[PDB]
């Protein structure tokens, strides 16, 4: 049974019960573990475990929480015995689509089979459970001005996860994108994701500018606060907490949630559960696998219990583009156009008809570079300055560096099954011979 959660559905910039038409508001927490290799997950998902979620889930619920952001799950378990659970006690949970191994690179973007595989699987895995409030396409992929041109690779992620969920059979849960704070690239990123005909549909901040004993005005809250009045889609804080004065008060709650901010913003999550050695966790597991109760908890429960938004309900809420920021080098460089969806057909045609191919069972980076200056690799090149995304630039890492190994063998044509690396895990085709 879900009857405690309903779906939560999307009305212009507002989330809202799809039962009652109450609007909801997020109180939540981040909750993920790390390790502190090739045998498990290098991530651990806890949501894979009842052991650990049923651990979890009493504490949470003293808490006040209504929602849960995980980073990373593990598509491969089942997921409904923990999913059931949090129903139980009320709890949603946002969801990242990628994790830490497979993910839209910040420094060298790519959109490709590997990662949409990755998003796709998560989404067939999760989409079950009427308490999966939204899904991320990305977190803080451009976190300054030195590497905007990512966020068009996103944005395509975005219209993609939206675009294959819209073709399922599953409920349209929404799609959207957690940022950072940064002050020089925070204004350009909430329009460029809402901008031209790709848009995110919900928007989160990893929000820390609240510190100690802060306040609506000093803090920022409130200048924020101003800047996305009216801004097209849901807007609430994807992470906040700073712990620069501890134990944490967590007074940013009394704002958040108070009458000027509930008319913006639909709530936050604390960042975090777990205590990771990085003073952020508001509880500690012992060597015992128990939960010990760390001082910040009793504040974060304090200030939830006193949360009381005053919103509006979906009948009274009831009651044309933006423009995408202007290119700027070296200050705003995200085209408005954007890679094209990647193609899993295409693309396995390399692995079938290529003489040369490298398995994917540091020597990336050097090889492109070996090969790129000696075949020409604009084909497997994607620009997000520019919008120009070569036609093979959305395969797979691997299929990109055998496409520009085979066009070498076919350029030197010795045709004597030899390909011109040398290198394990090099090797000749033999389909390739049969005669997309
Ligand atoms: O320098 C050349 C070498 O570059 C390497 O590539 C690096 C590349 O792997 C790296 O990818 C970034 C991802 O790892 C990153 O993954 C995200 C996680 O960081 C995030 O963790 C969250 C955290 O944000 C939050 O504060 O706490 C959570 C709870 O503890 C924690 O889970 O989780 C996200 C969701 O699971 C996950 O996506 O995502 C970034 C943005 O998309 C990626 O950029 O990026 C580096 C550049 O910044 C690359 O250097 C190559 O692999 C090597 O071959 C090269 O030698
Ligand atoms: O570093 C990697 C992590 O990066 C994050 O993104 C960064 C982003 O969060 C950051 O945002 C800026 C805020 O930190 C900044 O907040 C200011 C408060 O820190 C300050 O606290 C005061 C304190 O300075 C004083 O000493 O004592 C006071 C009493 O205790 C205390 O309140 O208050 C300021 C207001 O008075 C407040 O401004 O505000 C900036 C402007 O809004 C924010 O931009 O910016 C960084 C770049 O500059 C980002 O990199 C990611 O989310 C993490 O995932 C990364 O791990």
């Amino acid at each position: 049974s879900f009857e405690k959660t309903p779906a939560i559905k999307i009305v212009g910039n507002k989330f809202f019960d799809s039962e009652s038409g109450e609007q909801f508001f997020i109180k939540g927490i981040a909750y993920q573990l790390q390790r502190s290799g090739a045998f498990e997950t290098s991530y651990i998902d806890a949501l894979a475990d009842p052991k650990i979620c049923l651990r979890d889930i009493p504490f949470l619920k003293m808490l006040g929480v209504n929602t849960l952001r995980v980073y990373a799950i593990d598509p491969t378990k089942s997921h409904d015995i923990c999913m059931e659970a949090l129903s139980a006690e009320g709890m949603y949970v946002l969801l990242d689509l990628s994790e830490p191994d497979i993910s839209i690179n910040r420094e060298n973007p790519s959109w490709d089979v590997h990662i949409f595989e990755r998003y796709k699987s998560v989404i067939d895995a999760m989409s079950s459970f009427p308490n999966l409030l939204g899904y991320f396409a990305g977190n803080e992929v451009t976190n300054d001005h030195t590497n905007t041109f990512a966020s068009p690779f996103v944005k395509a992620a975005i219209r993609d996860a939206k675009e294959y969920i819209s073709h399922s059979n599953h409920r349209k849960i929404p799609v959207g994108y957690s940022t950072n704070d940064d002050a020089m690239t925070r204004d350009n990123l909430a329009r460029y994701f809402v901008c031209g005909d790709v848009k995110a549909d919900f928007y989160g901040i990893n929000m820390y500018e609240w510190c100690g004993y802060s306040t609506y005005g000093t803090s920022g809250y409130r200048e924020r606060t101003k800047e996305f009045e009216g801004y097209p889609i849901p807007v609430f804080f994807s992470e906040f907490g700073c712990n620069l004065v501890r134990p944490r008060p967590f007074t940013e709650v009394s704002a958040l949630y108070g009458n000027k901010m509930s008319s913006v913003w639909s709530g936050g999550l604390a960042y975090m559960y777990f205590e990771e050695e990085n003073e952020y966790g508001v509880v500690k597991i012992n060597d015992n696998d128990g939960v010990d109760i760390l001082p910040d908890f009793k504040n974060l429960k304090k200030e939830f219990a006193k949360a009381d938004p005053k919103g509006i309900t979906e009948e009274e809420y009831l009651t044309e583009s933006v423009e995408c920021p202007h290119i700027a080098v070296g200050v705003w460089e995200a085209n408005e156009k954007l890679p094209e969806t990647p193609d899993r057909s295409k693309c396995a045609c390399l692995d079938e008809i290529l003489p040369c191919e490298i398995v994917p069972f540091g020597k990336y980076e050097e090889y492109f570079s070996y090969l790129c200056s000696k075949v020409d690799c604009s084909d497997i090149l994607a620009n997000g300055k520019t919008g120009e995304y070569g036609e093979f630039s959305d395969c797979s890492v691997e299929q990109k560096l055998s496409l520009q190994l085979s066009k070498l063998y076919c350029k030197i044509g010795a045709n004597d099954r030899h390909c011109p690396l040398n290198d394990k895990n090099v090797y000749f085709n033999l389909e390739s011979l049969q005669p997309c």
